[PDB]
């Protein structure tokens, strides 16, 4: 009953008994099926080391059947960690977003301030982000403190320039920035 | 009859007294023309620095008509020094 409920709704004795052995490690097994598909059928090496930049991977599934993959790049991490990849997958141009796990905390690349517009506030100089002081969806006064930034030893605190609601944060405490990135985006 | 030989055919009279002027920088200006086109059309910034990554650029081509350039990424370099451009010319996806 469990189990039918759970999933769509197959469900054999050999589900059932595997549950019943291993309650916790079935049901993230399946979680993790649900994820990913297959595993067993990735070649080791791929499954514990994933892929280098321009190899190519071949993906035996069945009889006659195959994924050819072939990883071309992986760009830098975006304002919030998530990296692209560009693969090839049976002559198919692919991407592919996966966050980064805190390999590098501040390495995250934030978009550039479209100048032209009044509810972007950028970058003026170089710096640190010492304290983010608002959230995305917050409303906010004018001159109202939301972010302290440290350039050269010296202090700064970004004002909200219009009474308005916070849209965007593109930073946390500790990134660095360079004059003209985004930083917060208000209506 | 040098001029004409050298570029695909017809010269201008500007042409020939450009050479007679400045003989090789004029062969240079023809052999970069050749690779790279107009590049005047540029603004100066991306004439002298390029393009940053998620960075879009517009080149006026003509009166209302211009060439629409985003820069996506850069990858690694191969075994043979060549590094892939990820580019959007108008609308379209593009590698070099």
């Amino acid at each position: 009953e469990l189990l039918e409920e759970e999933q769509q709704g197959p469900v054999t004795e050999q589900d059932i008994i595997s549950y019943v052995l291993y309650p916790k490690v079935y049901e993230q097994y399946i979680q993790t099926r649900n994820q990913y598909g297959n595993l067993s059928l990735l070649d080791t090496p791929t499954f514990f080391f994933g892929m280098r930049n321009g190899e190519t991977v071949e993906i035996e599934i069945d009889k006659g059947k195959r994924l050819i993959i072939k990883l071309e790049t992986i760009s830098e991490p975006d304002e919030n960690g998530n990296r692209t990849i560009y693969y090839a997958m049976n002559g198919q141009a692919r991407r592919i977003y996966i966050k980064d796990e805190n390999v590098h905390t501040n390495a995250n690349v934030k978009p550039k301030a479209d100048k032209s517009n009044p509810s972007h506030i950028g970058a003026q100089m170089p710096g640190s982000v010492t304290e983010v002081k608002v959230s995305v969806g917050e409303t906010v006064k004018a001159n109202q403190p939301l972010l302290i930034t440290e350039a050269m030893k010296m202090e700064t605190t970004i004002q909200a320039p219009f009474d308005g609601v916070i849209k965007q944060v593109t930073v946390n405490n500790g990134d660095t920035i360079a004059t003209g990135d985004l930083l917060i985006e208000i209506e």
